[PDB]
């Protein structure tokens, strides 16, 4: 079955406002929720598909993507999807699945920054089981190459330089730990040297946020420009060597970027350009391996599995 924006239209029409005001109040408080739960919804869809497996907890069949390299310490905004999950269980009860429920906060989330707004396809259902040792595997680490980020990415079904360069773009706003960095500030490589494609007055500003042997865990924003604001500053920072880690840079200054180099220079130049190719992208992970039909089910609790 086709996935539909108006799979929802006459079953819980008041699904997507349900979902922009418990994010609306959450940003309150989180600024940051926002990010987060977009990258959720990237980190479900990149494995077996978007089918809220990464929402699972632990259980004693299977173990939860929580703990995958890339989440563990580093996902959040888990209570966030509950508390959107139970208003619109009270709304529209067994109707609205935990996968689309995510999808949908991540238009949302996306929007309420000041990005683009559209309505998602619609219809994906929620899987049986999480899939931990699929992520460790999907999932594109900050040290990938620029082969190795478009191979990662072809993988799943996304093989167009577009959607590498568009999806990249959600590094506008949001959180990196200083883990991700260190080797870029002081030895990338192995070669005692920092990367010589971060900007060098950058790199001070870094090293300054991120010590040699201070917290590894403190918050660096992706975008030095406009931190929390969904736009087109992501790639601007990337043509004056200002990407904050090494997958962001290779976009531009990777010897195999011939043909994403053209892209970002176009998206850091037009913003309605890179939006329209952000949506296009979005849609196209959105429609990854989904279930529809029969398949899955209706999760009650995006936590755990139906018993009956
Ligand atoms: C191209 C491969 C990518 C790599 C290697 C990558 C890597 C990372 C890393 C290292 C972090 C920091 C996590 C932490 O320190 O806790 C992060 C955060 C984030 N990423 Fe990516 N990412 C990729 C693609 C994407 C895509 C396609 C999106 C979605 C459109 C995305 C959206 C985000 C957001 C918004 C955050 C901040 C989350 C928060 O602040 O809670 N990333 N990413
Ligand atoms: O966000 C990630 N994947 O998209 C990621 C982050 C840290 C380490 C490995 C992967
Ligand atoms: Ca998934
Ligand atoms: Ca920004």
């Amino acid at each position: 079955m086709q996935l539909t924006p108006t799979f929802y239209d006459n079953s819980c029409p008041n699904v997507s406002n349900i979902v922009r005001d418990t994010i609306v109040n959450e940003l309150r408080s989180d600024p940051r929720i926002a990010a987060s739960i977009l990258r959720l919804h990237f980190h479900d869809c990149f494995v077996n598909g978007c089918d809220a497996s990464i929402l699972l907890d632990n259980t004693t069949s299977f173990r939860t993507e929580k703990d995958a390299f890339g989440n563990a310490n580093s996902a959040r905004g888990f209570p966030v999807i509950d508390r959107m999950k139970a208003a619109v269980e009270s709304a529209c009860p067994r109707t609205v699945s935990c996968a689309d429920l995510l999808t949908i906060a991540a238009q949302q989330s996306v929007t309420l920054a000041g990005g683009p707004s559209w309505r998602v396809p619609l219809g994906r259902r929620d899987s049986l089981q999480a899939f931990l040792d699929l992520a460790n595997a999907n999932l594109p680490a900050p040290f990938f190459t620029l082969p190795q980020l478009k191979d990662s990415f072809r993988n799943v079904g996304l093989n167009r330089s577009s959607d590498l360069v568009a999806l990249s773009g959600g590094h506008t706003f949001g959180k990196n730990q200083c883990r991700s960095i260190m080797d870029r500030l002081y030895n990338f490589s192995n070669t005692g040297l920092p990367d010589p494609t971060l900007n060098t007055t950058y790199l001070q500003t870094l090293r300054g946020l991120c010590p040699l042997n201070g917290n590894l865990s403190a918050l660096v924003d992706f975008d030095l420009r406009t931190p929390t604001i969904f736009d087109n500053k992501y790639y601007v920072n990337l043509e004056e060597q200002k990407g904050l880690i090494q997958s962001d840079q290779e976009l531009f200054s990777s010897p195999n970027a011939t043909d994403t180099i053209p892209l970002v220079r176009s998206f850091a130049n037009s913003t309605q350009t890179f939006f329209n190719a952000f949506v296009e992208a979005m849609d196209r992970m959105g429609n990854i391996t989904p279930l529809t039909g029969t398949q899955g089910q209706i999760r009650l609790n995006c936590r755990v599995v139906n018993s009956n």
